[PDB]
């Protein structure tokens, strides 16, 4: 039905925000520190020298083990 | 229709695993520092020395800002 439709939209639009927002391709799974943005996958966050959403100065990239991970 | 259904189901599952594992009330958004272990809400994680998924110790707890928040 047209209810499925909306359903599967949501189920989409969730998924497409767990992932990177620099490749896009990859799930996120690490965070810049200290600011606390986690938003990209380990291989994009590696040589970020500051954060892509606040331009805070990265000091270190936190590895995160995420429930929804798949 | 059936398809409905499953759909609901799936959303729900997501939505779910996306809730602290403690209080299963609010999102999560904080991690357990060093292990990585990202399961809790910042009430439940001030609470605990211990990951609640692994035991090793917490030395302090990082706020996650997420997209999907
Ligand atoms: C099997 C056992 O004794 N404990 C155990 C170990 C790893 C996970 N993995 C995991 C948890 C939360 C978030 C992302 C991954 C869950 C439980
Ligand atoms: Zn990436
Ligand atoms: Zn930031
Ligand atoms: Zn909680
Ligand atoms: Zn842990």
């Amino acid at each position: 039905s047209q209810q499925t439709r909306v359903l599967q939209e949501k189920l989409r639009k969730l998924k497409e925000a767990m992932l990177c927002m620099v490749c896009c391709e990859e799930e996120i799974n690490s965070t810049f520190c200290p600011c606390g943005h986690t938003v990209c996958c380990e291989s994009c966050a590696a040589q970020l020298q500051s954060c892509p959403v606040c331009r805070s100065r990265v000091e270190h990239v936190q590895h995160v083990y995420l429930p929804t991970h798949t």
